[PDB]
């Protein structure tokens, strides 16, 4: 009979009702500018798909961020460009400012707005309960916006969240794995970083949606409020589901597999075992109790659910009592 189909509970048909120009990235015309307007300043980081640099726009002495793209399918570069162009100016979304190529190497490069990621290690003040609520709300604004625009980020994790704490500014970056949501489409499950992969990815359920980002956000919330990084510490993709099952329990996992008629990989036979569903209160310790509250655990419980359909949407999350105190 095969797996039972699924579709997003929200923003289901936003790409369906838009003209193809919006979501047909393969047909998008990229106009590559000239990289001489920029001087590279320093190396910011290295990724699987890119090298990120701090730079100066020499025409106006303004700091920019330059992402030089590593060898990848032309289709993937076009997808990222089109998504960034569609989301440009959205709340807490990194802003694409220019698309350039070095006249000699012809290597593709994306130019973005500068974001000054705070060195948190050099602050007397440690993370507070209010800080978590404030920045979790800013991420949600970004996710509700991109989901409303028919886009799944698919790589929500701390390294893809830039925070300028002095200006209380947050930006969701690296749209390289992002994809347009089309109801009924079967997606590649080899997305997201291991610790942040949703159970749908781990059981190879391809008909996933925006709710994938909500699981990733829940992993980030658990790691912050409990001071346990990462929260689900798998050593491989199969072991990752086992770490999740040791907290959410095996009974709800079998209800999830049964509901969607999911074919479970035989590699899971000898490793899943039997696990009770743990209370979230059991992760509270003297070192994290200032970040934990009944509201925070109720909110966490509503994100970290096997059933992608039963997770809060980004808009439902924004209305949770956990955020009543945020501006
Ligand atoms: C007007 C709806 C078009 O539907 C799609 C567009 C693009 C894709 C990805 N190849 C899939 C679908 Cl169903
Ligand atoms: C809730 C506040 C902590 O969250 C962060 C702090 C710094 C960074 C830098 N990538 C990212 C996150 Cl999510
Ligand atoms: C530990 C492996 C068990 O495998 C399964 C468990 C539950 C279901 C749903 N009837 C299916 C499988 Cl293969
Ligand atoms: C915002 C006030 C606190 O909210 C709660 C208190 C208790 C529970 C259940 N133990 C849930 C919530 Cl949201």
């Amino acid at each position: 009979s095969g797996p039972v189909p699924s579709r997003a509970r929200v923003y289901t048909d936003v790409n369906t009702h838009r003209p193809s120009e919006y979501w047909d990235y393969e047909s998008h015309v990229v106009e590559w500018g000239n990289q001489d307007d920029y001087q590279l300043v320093r190396k910011l980081g290295r990724g699987k798909y890119s090298e990120v640099f701090e730079a100066i726009n020499i025409t106006n002495n303004e700091k920019v961020v330059v992402k030089i793209l590593k060898p990848v399918k032309k289709k993937k570069i076009k997808r990222e460009i089109k998504i960034l162009e569609n989301l440009r100016g959205g709340p807490n979304i990194i802003t694409l400012a220019d698309i350039v190529k070095d006249p000699v190497s012809r290597t593709p490069a994306l130019v973005f707005e500068h974001v000054n990621n705070t060195d948190f290690k050099q602050l007397y003040q440690t993370l507070t309960d209010y800080d978590i609520r404030f920045y979790m709300y800013e991420i949600l604004k970004a996710l509700d916006y991109c989901h409303s625009m028919g886009i799944m980020h698919r790589d929500v994790k701390p390294h893809n969240v830039m925070i300028d704490h002095e200006h209380r500014k947050l930006r969701l970056i690296d749209w390289g794995l992002a994809e347009f949501y089309h109801p009924g489409q079967e997606y590649n499950v080899r997305v997201a970083s291991r610790y942040f992969k949703g159970p749908e990815l781990l059981v190879d359920y391809q008909m996933y949606d925006y709710s994938l980002d909500m699981w990733s956000l829940g992993c980030m919330l658990a790691s912050m409020i409990f001071r346990k990084e990462p929260f689900f510490h798998g050593h491989d993709n199969y072991d990752q589901l086992v770490r999740i099952a040791k907290v959410l329990g095996t009974e709800d996992l079998y209800d999830y597999i049964d509901k969607y008629n999911i074919e479970l990989d035989p590699r899971f036979n000898d490793i899943l075992g039997r696990h009770s569903r743990k209370r979230w209160e059991r992760f509270v310790h003297s070192e994290n109790q200032h970040l934990v509250s009944p509201e925070a655990l109720d909110f966490l419980d509503k994100l970290l659910r096997y059933d992608h359909q039963s997770r809060l949407t980004a808009r439902e999350a924004m209305e949770h009592p956990y955020f009543y105190t945020v501006v």
